[PDB]
């Protein structure tokens, strides 16, 4: 109400024609000014803000109210409340929220185990980083899952939101969701899973789209733009019922940083050994023994030749819940987290069999000083060729059993080898026996690293207030992908990551000239594979449907114009200027 009076006051003192500034960072401003010339009477709210038909009034409305146009210094900034978030160092409020429904018992038990580690981490982050003056956000979390990787991630996200001081409302039923949920521009963010999102749409019906900018959707395997755009997915013949939400794809939150079109949420790799356990393990030398990754004996089918090669150099151990198990294997059965990590500390090699795909267990092994033998996949596995991935709303390809371990950890902790190739396996086992490796845990999978990441998303990632401005455009590094290469690939092989919020700044002739791409001619297509550049004719094809901007996808004929950003080593979700 007073924001309307505030903007009207600015317009009352403004010239007829704003001398418009440079549009850098705001590529939709001019198109929306033109839209206002035709449409500022279609809704009385624009006039309620003081819009009077002058183009300067359009500009003022679009910058000050909707943030689609650059901000001008209309008013001075006054160099001088209760609304601030304070970090929490006590869990009783969170437990009392979860003590209402009973499949929260597993999560409460995990949080109680990890409580001291979480509290040390939030205190440590606040001692290193300036966390003052953050606004307390009102957050809804709806766990459709409740109506194991999924549970761990939910637990650590909820814990992180809580430790950072935000006001959380937890919903775990349709009835709870319905009661809670009862331009021109209560709850500010809504964390939800894929099951819960379907429930959200049904509870709200067609008006759900008014809340969609607030959604952060936990989606372990990721959703690519080709599948997120419902009409495009249909035009490609995709039969999967998944995807089709038409969200900004950065609103999907993944388990590992494998899909740069999405955001990486992750989780914490729990530490089960306390200081007494650790001191007792410095007692005992790590043995020349291996431990096979895989709890179900059916995972071991046809792995005998591979294990025999390992068995030539090392004892072979297992934790199996026994047809396919060689008789020389020492089976411990299922172990507690503490007993498992004791075993990992006496173990030189954690042996992947090819399945399961990208879980936490290899990171747990590496964090206890084991090397991981990581089977390589050629062809890479994807929804195109692997029954286990049928219906996934993404063509993402796995190049090994644990692509994160392959790409972001690597040797000497991770030896990515063809398990069928005896020479490659032997070369790895021999080098692992004679190598010095220390326990290693990527910062992003620690309590403190997860808090830093989630804090940055809460403070900086915003889809509800017009122009996306984070990561900052200063971080953009433009690369040309060759034909047959995706934008995801061309950033990754240069130790960068694709940043999909930057595509919109690379989508016309004038913008392309900033990066020494000169288009003699140009056209518009609605295609995930553009902006594209034909270097023979210097013909550019730009994006005609902004929801199809896509890090994934290789152009068969032309070069792709690809927006990369730097990432902080060990914190891939953030650029150095992202905070
Ligand atoms: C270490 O963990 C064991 C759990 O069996 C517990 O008995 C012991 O009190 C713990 N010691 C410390 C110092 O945390």
């Amino acid at each position: 109400a007073l924001e309307k009076i505030n903007v009207a006051d600015i317009i009352n003192g403004a010239q007829e024609k704003c001398v418009l500034p440079p549009m850098d960072g705001y590529p939709h401003c001019e198109g929306k000014i033109k839209w206002m010339k035709d449409m500022w009477r279609s809704d009385p709210c624009y006039a309620d803000y003081g819009v009077d038909g002058s183009t300067c009034s359009f500009f003022i409305y679009l910058s000050e109210v909707e943030n689609w146009c650059p901000h001008l210094p209309w008013r001075a900034k006054n160099p001088y409340h209760n609304s601030l978030a304070e970090i929490r160092t006590d869990f009783n409020i969170l437990y009392s929220m979860m003590k209402k429904h009973e499949e929260f018992r597993w999560m409460r038990l995990r949080i109680r185990r990890m409580a001291d580690a979480w509290i040390q981490a939030i205190k440590s982050l606040a001692e290193k980083q300036n966390l003052e003056k953050r606004k307390r956000k009102k957050v809804l979390v709806h766990l459709g899952l409740l109506t194991l990787g999924e549970l761990v991630q939910w637990s650590d996200l909820i814990t992180s939101l809580y430790l950072l001081g935000h006001d959380i409302r937890i919903s775990a039923s349709l009835a709870e969701l319905k009661e809670i949920m009862k331009g021109c521009p209560i709850v500010e963010l809504i964390y939800i899973d894929i099951v819960g999102l379907a429930q959200f749409k049904k509870t709200l019906g067609p008006s759900w789209v008014h809340y969609q900018c607030m959604l952060r959707v936990l989606d372990s395997f990721g959703t690519e733009p080709e599948f997120n755009h419902a009409n495009y997915a249909q035009s490609k013949g995709h039969k999967t019922p998944w995807g089709k939400w038409n969200l900004n794809p950065q609103q999907f939150y993944t388990m590992f940083p494998h899909t740069p079109d999405n955001s990486f949420l992750g989780f914490v790799v729990e530490q089960h050994l306390n200081s007494s356990d650790i001191h007792h393990i410095n007692e005992i030398k790590r043995q020349n023994q291996s431990l096979v990754y895989g709890k179900v004996d059916s995972f071991w089918k046809n792995k005998k030749i591979y294990l025999d090669i390992i068995h030539t150099y090392m004892e072979v151990h297992a934790t199996v819940y026994t047809k396919n198990i060689p008789s020389y294997v020492k089976n411990h059965g299922i172990l507690s987290g503490r007993d498992l990590q004791f075993l990992l500390r006496e173990t030189k090699l954690f042996v992947g069999l090819g399945f399961p795909y990208e879980g936490p267990a290899p990171l747990e092994a590496i964090a206890n000083g084991c090397a991981f033998l990581n089977p390589k996949f050629n062809p890479p596995k994807s929804s195109k060729n692997t029954d286990f991935f049928i219906g996934k709303p993404t063509l993402r390809e796995l190049t090994s059993q644990h692509p994160y371990a392959e790409v972001f950890i690597g040797r000497p902790h991770v030896w990515t080898v063809d398990l069928n190739n005896q020479e490659e396996v032997e070369d790895a086992v021999k080098a692992i026996l004679n190598q010095k490796i220390e326990p290693y845990m990527p910062y992003e999978f620690t309590c403190e690293g997860m808090l830093q990441r989630i804090n940055a998303f809460i403070e900086k990632q915003d889809f509800c207030h017009g122009q996306v401005m984070w990561p900052p455009l200063s971080a953009l590094q433009v690369k040309l992908a060759e034909p047959g290469q995706s934008c995801k690939q061309v950033c990754q092989e240069s130790q960068l990551i694709c940043e999909p919020s930057f595509f919109q700044h690379l989508n016309k002739d004038k913008d392309m000239l900033k990066y020494k791409v000169t288009c003699q001619s140009s056209e518009l297509a609605k295609d995930i594979l553009v902006p594209s550049f034909d270097p023979k004719n210097k013909h550019c094809v730009f994006q005609g449907d902004l929801l199809l901007f896509s890090c994934a996808g290789a152009h068969p004929r032309h070069q792709r114009v690809c927006p990369c950003r730097d990432f902080i080593k060990g914190q891939v979700a953030l650029c150095k200027d992202c905070l």
